[PDB]
C-alpha cells in the first residue's frame, strides 16, 4: 500500500536507513546478487522510547518497498477463544507465503512476548509458541518475508525471541539536523517569515524532544493565529481596499469588534513568528525520564 | 470424520528439507539414538522381533538455538517414512471437545500409514505440569496425550513420537515418564564450532586455512550454532558493503572485470557500483577481519544460569547428548 | 439413541490384549480384590445371593508407571465379559447436551450386555469437584456419571466401573463415594523388581543366574515398572551396538555362523556386519555389564514429594496394594 | 406433541423399589415431614379444605451418603402417586428451547397425573445462582422452573417437587425460595450406627449379640450409611476367604458336611475347596473378628470441613432432621 | 395464533385488593394505571396519556407475582401472562412473528394488560447470545414497546424481576416506574397473620398477632405464609401424637387430653369415629413452635445490590 | 441504528451555555463561514469532545450546531452500538462515516463515547477491538478527506474514557449544569400551554428553587406537577360543587358546600379536576431530588482547565 511516505521524508539515523535500504531494496532491485550462500536478512527488531519514529520507519518501507505490507498488531491478535489468537497468526503467515515477497509488521511486539515467568499458561505458552514455530519451525518455509517490530521494554523479550530477530537495532533520541529538517518539513508550505537561522534557532532549542513533539508544537504554532482571530475584541485597518487585523485595546485606529463583524476576505490574518513556536515550545511537554535511558542502553549493550 | 481429515492434510509435509546428516555438526549420541529408533527398524525388520522392540518415545532439550529443530530436519529427510510435523495450532479449537478429536484422530490417520513420526516442537505448550491449568486444555488435552501415547485398547506400533522443548523442568511427570529417552542438547564445544564455520561458508571463495578456521572456533565461546550461522551471515556480506562503499573501483584479468579498490591505486577510477555494467563485476575476497568484523558487531544470545537449571534436569532425569 | 450408540460402538475392545495374570509383578492384593470382584462371581454364582454382593467400583491410583493400565489389561484378558474402555475423548461432544446422553447410553449397554466392565482411564479429568468447573462440561457430566452410577431408577447389577488416576485428591466426594475399595498402586520391592527382570528378558538367550536377577533386583531400588522395561530394552540393545562396533568376526561351531571379536583372535577375520550373509550372523549373549551399562545410563521418572501426597490420601482414605 | 410424549415415557419409573420406612435408620424428622406431606394428604383429603393445604416443595441435603436418595426409594415405594425421576439429562434438549418445552411439558404431565411425584436429583446442577452462567442453560431453563413451580397461571395443587442437593450453599435464592422445607440430613448418631449393622447383616447368620453390634457402633464415629454398608459388604466376604485358604477341611454335624479347619484335628482331611461337592460345604459364621478385620481395612468416606459448611447453611436457613 | 392463544388465562386468581398487606405507593400507581383510564376515559385527552410501562422489582418473596395476581382478578381488562417459553423458537424468523403476533391481539383484545413475568430472561444485553433468540426478540420488542401515542387503550406492559440491575438500559428507559417492592415492616406482618389464618378457631387477640409481629422482623410475606400453614398443621400433630381422647359438649365429640383427665379414655386417632374429632385449637405455642422452626429466606447482601439499583434508578 | 436530519435548532432555543456556544461559534462556525481562511496547512478542528453532568442536552447543543453550519446531523449512540447492534457494530461505524462523507457539510454525533471506549485491556474481542479499532481508523478520516465532516462526541463521564478516543477529541468543551434564567424558561417549555395559574414570578420563584437541576430533572418535576389536578379529582372524600350542570371538586373537611364522599360516588365527567398552582409545582420540587453529584462541577472544570 503505496502512499506518499519516502526515504527522503525521515530524519536522522542513517544506520537504520541503510540496514533496511539494503534489507529489502538490495534484493528487489537485485535478486541475483542474492545466490549460494548469500542469504537476505529475515528479521529485524527496532526498538527505543516512543515518539522517535519506528512505525513511519516501517511505513516508509511499505511505500518504498515494491512490496505487501500487513500492519497488523497486537491489539488485533488478542482473542478470548480458545485457539483463536494462533490461526490468525498462521493464516497472516499464509497470504504471506502465497504473496512473494512481504513484510510482516507487528507492531508492539511486546505485547505478545513477555518472558513466560508469569505469565497465563493459553496466551503465554500458545501465542509465543505459534510465533516462534510459524517464524522458522520445520515444514514453514520463511522466504521472501521480512518479519519487522517494534517495543519500548527491549529487556521484557522472551530469549527465544530476541534470538529469531536477529538485527536489534536501536533507534535513539534525535540530533540537531533532524529537528531543523522536522521543523521546516512540518510548516509546509505555509506563509512564514522565518529564515533558515530560525529554524536553526528552534532546532537549538528544544533538546530533548521526539518527532511527535515537534509535530505538536508546529501545530499548535499554527493554530496561533487563528486563535488570535476568532477570541478577538478590537481589530485595526492597516496597508486594495480595505484590511484589518487583531490589535491590543486602544491602538493606532483600533475599532472594538468579533470576526464575526468582518468581511469576507478583508481580514489581515496575523502572521507565523519564531515566538509563535516558542510560546508552543514553552507550552508542551515531552513524556521521557533519564532513566528509562539506562534501561534502554543496558540492552543495547547486552544484546543489540 | 472427513471434516478432520480436511483439517489434517495440511501436516504431511511434502517437500523433504533437504539436511543431511553431514550438516548437522556434533551430537554423535543425540544422531546415534535417532538413528537407531528410525532408520534401523525399517532397515533391518527381522531383527526387532520378540522382546526387542523399537523406541516409542524421544525428547529433545537443551538451551535456545542448539539444534533440535534442525536434528528434527534431518531425520525428516534421511528417515523415509511419513513424518507428521504438528503444532499447537493445529490441535486446539474452539467447540467444546473438538480439540481431542484432532489428538485421536492424528494417531488414528498415524497408524494408517505406518512406519511414522510424529514431531511435536515446544511440547511444553501442550503439557504444562496441571497444578495451575485450565480444566478443559489442561485436563482433557493433556489426558487424550497420555492414554492415546500408551493407553490399553491403543496400540502403539511403529509410530515415533518425537518432541523438543527449551523448559524441559515444566513439564507433566506423566509424560516425563511417556518419553522414554531424554536426551539433552548441550552448547558445541571446539570442533564443533570450527566444523559449523566449515559447514556455513559452504564453497564461497575464502583464503583461510584449517588454522583460521581453528583460531575462530576458539574465538567464539560461548556461541550457540545460530549465533554462528549469523556472523557468517553477516561477514559474507562484508564485500557487497565494500561493493556500495567504493569510490574507486579498478580494471583485472573475458572483457572488462572491475572490483572496489582504495582511493589512488593502479587504474582506480572513481565512481558507484551503479556506474558500473551489468555482470562486468568483480566482487571482494573474504580475508579473516570480515569474520573479526562480524563477531565484533555481533552480540550472543544465552545467560548463564538457564544453563544451571538445564544442567540440573540432565543430572536428575536426562541422557547426555554427547 | 442409535445415533449415540454409533458414536459409542468403538469403545467395546475386541482385541483382547494378552496379559495374563502372571505378567505382572508384586501387586497381590490388587490382583487379588480384582479376582474376587470379577473372576469369582461368574465362576460360582450360585455363592453371591442374599446379602452377598459382588463389588461394584474398583479405584486404582499411584505415582506414574506403576502398574495401573496394566492390570487393567490383565482383567480385560481374564474376565470373560463384555470389557469396555471409555475415556473423556469419548463422551464430551460439541451440541450442547449431547455429552451426557452419551453417558446414559454407555450404562444402558453396559446393562443390556451384562455381565460387563466399564474402564474409565484417568477420571480426575471428568470429575473435577465442582466448585469452580464451567455449567455444561461439570455439572452435567459428572452429575450424570453420578446419577447413572447409583442413582435411583438404575440398577446397577452386574456392572463393575474400574478406574484410574494419578490425582487421587482431586476428585469429587461423591464420586470418592461411588467407587467403593479405592486401592493404591505403589513402587515395586525387591522380589517384584527381581520377577520383572525375569520377564521381560523373556526367552532370549542369556549366561544369567538367578543371582545376577538378584543383584539386578537388588541393585535397582526406586525404579518403577517402565523402568526396568526399559532397562531390559536398551541391554537387549547393546549386542546389536556391538555387532556395530565390531571390526573383526569370527567363525564358531549348520554352515557358517560367525560373531564379533577382537581385533586379533583364533580366526578373526577383519569386517563389517554388512558384509555378512543374512542369518550366518551369530548374536553375542548378555553380559550382567550390559545391565550394569543400562542402569548406570537410565534415570528414573519418580521424586519425593509426590509420593508424600500418594501417603496422604492413602492414609486418610485408602488400601494398601501390597 | 406425541413426540415429545414418546421422550417422556421413559420416566414414569413402573418398579417399585422395596425400600420400606423401616430400611431407612434413624431420621424421625425427615421421615415425619416426608409422611405428612405424601401419605396423609391421600389417606385422609378431607381435612385438607379451607386454609390447611399440604406442602408443595421440600428440599433434603447433608453430606455424601447419608440417606438422601435413599429416602426418595422409600417414599417411592410407600406414596402411591406417581413418581417421576427426571434429571439434566432429560431435560436439556438440543433444539433452541426445547429445555422450556420440556420443562412445561413435564409439570403438564404431573398435572394431567396428579397425585404427582417429582424428584430432581442433585438440583444443584440446574440451579447455579446466576450471576456467571450462560445466557440460554442459565436463564431459560432456571426461568421456566420458577414460573413453572408457582407462577401466575400454573396451579401447583396436588404436585410435589423433591430435591436433593450436596452443594445447598450453590443453590439461587430464588430457589432457595420455592423449596419451602429445607430438611438436613446427618451423619448417622450411636443409635442409628448399631440400627444400621443390624439391617445390613440382615438373615445372615452370625454369632454377634447386641453388645457385639453396639460396640462396632461405637467404632465407627465419622461414617456416614455408605461407608457402614460397604463395611457389611466386605465382612460378608470374610467366610470366602476363610474358605478357600483352607488346606485341610472337616466333616461335622442332611448328608455329609465340611468345613475349614487348622492342619492337624479331628477328622482333618487334606483338600481344597474345589474337591469339595455342591452345597456339602460348610463355612464358618460370621464371628467378630470378620468385623474388626473390615473396620480395620475401611475409611472413612467424608472429611471435616465439608462439615463446617453444612452446619453453616443449617444454622442460616434449614430445618434438622434429627 | 392457536399457539400464543396459550397467554390468556381465564380463571381469575381470586385476590382482591385489600389482601396484599401495605404496598401503597404500588396501589396507588397500579390503580391510577390500570382502573382511572376506564372509568373515566374523558380525562385522557390531550397531553394527558396513561403510562404505559411499569417495573415492579424487588428481593425475592416480597409480593410483586401476588400484585399482579390482584391485578388479573381486579383489572377487567384481557390479560396475557407470556414468558419466555411461548415466545422461542427453532425456526428463524419465528421470533419476529410471535411478539408481532402477541400485540396485534393485544390490540385485537383492547383494553390489555400484559405481564411479561421476568423479563431478563429474554434481554441478555446481547454481547454473548445466540443469533436467533437473542436479537430478533430485542429488537423487535424494543421497536413494539416503542409505541408511544398510539397505545392510548390496550398495552400496559407489567414486569416483575429479582436481578433488576441485570437489565439492558434500552429496557431499563422503556419501563417508565420501577417501583420496589420490600421486605414487610410492623402493620403488614401483623395484618398477614391475620388474614392467614382465615376463618380458623383460635384464642388469639390482637395483642397476639401483635406479639408475632413483633416477633419476626426479615421474614418476606412467603414466609409468613409458611409459618402460617405449619402452625395450622400443629393440631394433627396433637391428634396423631395420641394416647388418650375425652368427650366435650350434636352427638359425641372427642379430643385429646393428658393420660389421666375428665373422662379421658386410652385409645388412638384411628380409634375414633368419622367426624365426631374435635381438633384441638389453635394457641400461641403454636405459632412460636413454628417460627422457632422456620429461618429466614433472604440474605442481607442481596439487600445491598437491591438498595443500589433503587439509589441510582429507581 | 444511525439517525440523520437536517435539525432545525437554532442558537436561542439552547437554554444558556452561552460559553460553550462561543467556543462552537469559533471552533465549527467561523471555518464554515469563512472557508478561504484555511488554506494550506491551516485546518479546522475535526473532533470536539462536549463533556458534563447528564440532563444537559449535549445532544440538544449539537443540533444547533449543525443547524448553526447548516449541516446535516448524523448520529449513533455508543451504548446501543456496544449492546444491541454488537455484531454489526464496525459496518455500523463504517456507514456511518461514508454517509457524513457522501453528504458535506455534516456532522457526526457520538453519544457516550465513554461506553464504547474502554482502555483495551479487559474487553471482549469483538466489541472492544473491533469497535474502538474501527472508530479510530475512521477518525483518521480527516486526512483522506480532512475537509467536509466533523464529530462531537458526548460524555457523561469523561474520565472514564478511552484515552486513546481522547486523543483524537483536540478540542474539549466543559457542557456545565444551568442557571435562574434557563431553568425558568425550562419550566415555562415545559408547562407550555397547560391551563395553569403561575405568574410570571412564580416561574422565577421555580427557577430560583431548582439550583443544581438539569433540564431533565426539571422535565420529571414538571411531568410530577402537571398531573396533581388530575391526582386531587381521582382521590378524595369531601367534595363541593363550584360554577353546566353540577361540577363538583376535592376540598378539605367542612368547607363552603363541603359534602362527604369518594370519587367513586361522583357522576361521570361531573367531576372537577383541581386547577393548576405554582405552589403544586413546589411539592414536585420537594419529590425529586437532583441527578447530578456537586463534585461534577470540579471534575468538569478540571477538564476545562486541562482541555478546555
Ligand atoms: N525521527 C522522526 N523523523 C521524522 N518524523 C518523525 C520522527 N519521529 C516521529 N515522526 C513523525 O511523528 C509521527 C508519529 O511517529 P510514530 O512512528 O508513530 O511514533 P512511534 O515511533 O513512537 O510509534 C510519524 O508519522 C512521524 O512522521
Ligand atoms: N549443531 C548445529 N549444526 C548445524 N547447524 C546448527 C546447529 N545448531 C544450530 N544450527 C543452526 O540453527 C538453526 C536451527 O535452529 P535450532 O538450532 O533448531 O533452534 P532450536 O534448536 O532452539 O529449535 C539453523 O540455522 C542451523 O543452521
Ligand atoms: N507390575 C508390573 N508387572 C509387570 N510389568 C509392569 C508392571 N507395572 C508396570 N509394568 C510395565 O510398565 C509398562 C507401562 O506401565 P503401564 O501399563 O503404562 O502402567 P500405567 O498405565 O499405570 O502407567 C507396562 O507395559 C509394563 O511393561
Ligand atoms: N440412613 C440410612 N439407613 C439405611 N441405609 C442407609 C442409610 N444411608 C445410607 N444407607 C445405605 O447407603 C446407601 C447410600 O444411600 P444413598 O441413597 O445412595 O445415599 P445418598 O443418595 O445420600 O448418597 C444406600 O443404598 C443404603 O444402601
Ligand atoms: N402482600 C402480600 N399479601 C399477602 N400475601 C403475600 C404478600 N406478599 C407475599 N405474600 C405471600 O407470599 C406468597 C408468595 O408471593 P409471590 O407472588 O410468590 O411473591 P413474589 O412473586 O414476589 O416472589 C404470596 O402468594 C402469599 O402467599
Ligand atoms: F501409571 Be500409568 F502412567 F497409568
Ligand atoms: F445422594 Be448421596 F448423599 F451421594
Ligand atoms: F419476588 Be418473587 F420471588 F417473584
Ligand atoms: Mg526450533
Ligand atoms: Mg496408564
Ligand atoms: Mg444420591
Ligand atoms: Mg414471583
Amino acid at each position: 500500500e503505496k502512499p506518499n511516505v519516502k526515504w527522503e521524508d525521515v530524519a536522522g539515523l542513517e544506520g537504520a536507513k541503510e540496514a533496511l535500504k539494503e534489507a529489502v531494496i538490495l534484493p528487489v532491485k537485485f535478486p541475483h546478487l542474492f545466490k549460494g550462500n548469500r542469504k537476505p536478512t529475515s528479521g529485524i527488531l527496532l526498538y527505543g522510547p516512543p515518539g522517535t519514529g519506528k512505525s513511519y520507519l516501517a511505513k516508509a518501507v511499505a511505500t518504498e518497498a515494491n512490496s505487501t505490507f500487513f500492519s497488523v498488531s497486537s491489539s488485533d491478535l488478542v482473542s478470548k477463544w480458545m485457539g483463536e489468537s494462533e490461526k490468525l497468526v498462521k493464516q497472516l503467515f499464509a497470504m504471506a507465503r502465497e504473496n512473494k515477497p512481504s513484510i510482516i509488521f507487528i507492531d508492539e511486539v511486546d505485547a505478545l512476548t513477555g518472558t513466560r515467568g508469569e505469565g497465563e499458561s493459553e496466551a503465554s505458552r500458545r501465542i509465543k509458541t505459534e510465533l516462534l514455530v510459524q517464524m522458522n519451525g520445520v515444514g514453514n518455509d520463511s522466504q521472501g518475508v521480512l518479519v519487522l517490530g517494534a517495543t519500548n521494554i527491549p529487556w521484557q523479550l522472551d530469549s527465544a525471541i530476541r534470538r529469531r530477530f536477529e538485527r536489534r537495532i536501536y533507534i535513539p533520541l534525535p540530533d540537531l539536523a533532524a529537528r531543523t529538517t522536522m521543523f521546516e518539513i512540518n510548516v509546509g508550505d505555509t506563509p512564514c517569515v522565518l529564515t533558515k537561522e530560525d529554524y536553526r534557532t528552534l532546532g537549538a532549542m528544544t533538546e530533548g524532544y521526539s518527532g511527535s513533539d515537534i509535530a505538536v508544537v508546529v501545530k499548535d504554532a499554527l493554530m496561533q493565529p487563528i486563535r488570535k482571530i476568532q477570541s478577538a475584541t478590537h481589530f485595526k485597518d492597516v496597508s486594495e481596499t480595505r484590511k484589518l487585523t487583531p490589535c491590543s485595546p486602544g491602538d493606532d485606529g483600533a475599532i472594538e469588534m468579533s470576526w464575526t463583524d468582518i468581511e469576507a476576505d478583508e481580514l489581515k490574518e496575523p502572521d507565523l513568528t519564531i515566538k509563535d513556536f516558542l510560546k508552543a515550545i514553552k507550552s508542551t511537554r515531552p513524556t521521557v525520564n533519564e532513566d528509562d535511558l539506562l534501561k534502554q542502553e543496558q540492552f543495547t549493550r547486552d544484546f543489540g
